[PDB]
């Protein structure tokens, strides 16, 4: 039996991968890249902030002064820190509140295995601080996703290895971190996304303690 789960947050607790594509989206446009699609944003999605924006600066060829790059990470960080001010326990996906829950009553250990530096801020917006064993500082890694050192310090953090545990990621990053970490992945979103090679969900009411249990046992 798997001994902790291994939680991202944007994507997979609540709907905020949505306000970091439109704030993404926004900040591209306003330097004149217009390529920052959904499409496009996939390969968004798990990665940091200075990853991200070096990937819409790449998409067009466009280079900035480290000045501007400063200026530019932090107007969207300003952006999307506005945007999210109204998040609550309403805001929760459907089934993540019991699975935490049911997590809790079984003495799997829970921690948090977001890239976001706002995702502390979130867990306590949306009352969920006291479900989380650890969270995992995404400052605190040498190497952030696709990397595997979040989901690595994730385990750690709450005293058990990678391997006895499962991680939950919407994102083409975090799976590949998950895998590379050795905790087995189990991915939130379309095939078309995500691959066909992981067990995947279409939404979060899927991630149940019983389907948890239901794929661990397969592996
Ligand atoms: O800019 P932040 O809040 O540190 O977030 C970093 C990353 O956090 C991840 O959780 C998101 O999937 C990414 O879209 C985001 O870029
Ligand atoms: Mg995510
Ligand atoms: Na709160």
């Amino acid at each position: 039996m798997f001994k902790a789960v291994l939680f991202d947050l944007d994507g997979v607790i609540t709907d905020t991968a949505e306000y970091h594509f439109r704030a993404w989206k926004a900040l591209a446009e306003e330097i004149g890249i217009n390529g920052v699609d959904r499409q496009f944003n996939e390969q968004l999605k798990g990665v940091s902030a200075e990853d991200s924006l070096q990937k819409i600066l790449d998409l067009a060829d466009k280079k900035v002064s480290a000045e501007e790059f400063k200026e530019l990470a932090k107007r969207k960080n300003d952006n999307y820190v506005k945007m999210i001010q109204d998040v609550s326990p309403a805001d929760v996906y459907p089934g993540i509140l019991q699975l935490l829950k049911d997590l809790r009553s079984n003495k799997i250990k829970i921690a948090l295995a977001s890239a976001s530096k706002n995702g502390p801020f979130l867990l306590e917006r949306m009352n969920l601080t006291g479900y989380f064993d650890a969270i995992a500082d995404p400052a605190e890694v040498a190497a952030s996703k696709p990397a595997p050192d979040i989901f690595i310090a994730a385990a750690h953090a709450v005293g058990v290895a990678p391997s006895e545990s499962i991680g939950l990621e919407d994102s083409q990053a975090g799976i590949q971190a998950i895998k590379d970490s050795g905790a087995l992945p189990i991915g939130v979103g379309r095939p078309e996304d995500l691959g066909d090679d992981i067990v995947i969900v279409p939404d979060t009411s899927h991630y149940t303690l019983e389907f948890l249990k239901e794929v661990w046992l397969q592996k």
